[PDB]
């Protein structure tokens, strides 16, 4: 049912660093993950010229932004190209560790942590904001699948029983106690519009009724 | 033997604006061929790690810069992925025509012409120097490639009997006259120091022995 996998010691060593250390510049999470997004968003887009039945599985091409107050959760959704199973265990894999190190030494050197996206570990730069981030992702080879991790050195894999997503992935954010800033929708305006305003997909940010 | 494209006018538009705009910062144009380089090193790479065969074109994963004061050219090497004919052919589509579109918005907008890369057409930022461009490539499941254009709206491409690359590309730069200052040493070492530090390939640049 649950496959749980330990983290190379050099990516467990990123997330320890990431998630601890001291670094208040923690908005560039968002521009990260939107460029991943992005990225994905290409990858389908470019799979659909030559194989329209690439989009049966949904034609919309988009990113939506889902704050929610109730679980302190921020969800970052896209219908990009998704993730086999063998794309969400071998993610962590060599070119990560290369990508982990060369970060690591720039940062011995006077980088900053905002330069993470250039190693192409970005990714990680949720934990700075994110006690936890759960991972739904679908992408037409496979199934559904949920992966997890809490950054204590390992992560897990499972077959994903939860509302089918037609292709894409789905990036569940759980806050730490203190970064709800977030949840709301000035702050998200402004970090998008800052960090992310060239990206070539619709950027949605869906507002909360009153609980 | 050789065939010729028209490219699509958005495209067209956004050559006749790069070759010909008073725009001063021209060193631009080396981190954005660096970075689709980097690109298509990371692609051919990630596809070893499942297939070792898919090495056997080349082991050597690397950029190298190679200036030739003689016949006024800067050529880009990589040995990533390379491009498959069709990959040349369909280059300059759907979505380059969109992000040629939000590029020239963006620029109307009061954006600066340093920010082409942010919409997936950088490659372009290569006729702020070069009167025209050839590209040799070669992917492991075609021929050995050339593509040319002069960005007169027009673009050819013909199978390539020249020295056989293994795999990947070669941007051959025919500088314009008077920007053969990045032919210099000096010059291009500064430009990769200042753009290009955090490249995870090893960039050789290339000295010539005197004519
Ligand atoms: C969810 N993660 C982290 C992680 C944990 C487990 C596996 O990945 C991401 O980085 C991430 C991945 C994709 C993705 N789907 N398809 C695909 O090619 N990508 C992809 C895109 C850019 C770099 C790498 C990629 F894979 C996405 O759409 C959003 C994301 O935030
Ligand atoms: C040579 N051109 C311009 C053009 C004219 C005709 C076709 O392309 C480039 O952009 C370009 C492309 C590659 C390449 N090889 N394999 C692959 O996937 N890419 C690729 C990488 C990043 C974005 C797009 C890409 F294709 C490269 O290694 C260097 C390059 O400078």
């Amino acid at each position: 049912e649950v496959e749980t996998f330990a983290f190379q010691a050099e990516i467990a060593q990123l997330m320890s660093l990431i998630i601890n250390t001291f670094y208040s510049n923690k908005e560039i999470f968002l521009r990260e993950l939107i460029s991943n997004s992005s990225d994905a968003l290409d990858k389908i887009r470019y799979e659909s010229l030559t194989d329209p039945s690439k989009l049966d599985s949904g034609k919309e091409l988009h990113i939506n932004l889902i704050p929610n107050k109730q679980d302190r959760t921020l969800t970052i959704v896209d219908t990009g190209i998704g993730m086999t199973k063998a794309d969400l265990i071998n993610n962590a894999g060599t070119i990560a560790k290369s990508g982990t190190k060369a970060f690591m030494e720039a940062l011995q050197a006077g980088a900053d942590i905002s330069m993470i996206g250039q190693f192409g570990v970005g990714f990680y730069s949720a934990y700075l904001v994110a006690e936890k981030v759960t991972v739904i992702t679908k992408h037409n080879d496979d199934e559904q699948y949920a992966w997890e991790s809490s950054a204590g050195g390992s992560f897990t894999v499972r077959t994903d029983t939860g509302e089918p997503m037609g292709r894409g992935t789905k990036v569940i954010l759980h806050l730490k106690e203190d970064q709800t800033e977030y949840l709301e929708e000035r702050r998200i305006k402004e970090i998008v519009k800052k960090h992310s305003q060239f990206i070539g997909y619709p950027i949605t940010l869906f507002v909360e009724k009153e609980r």
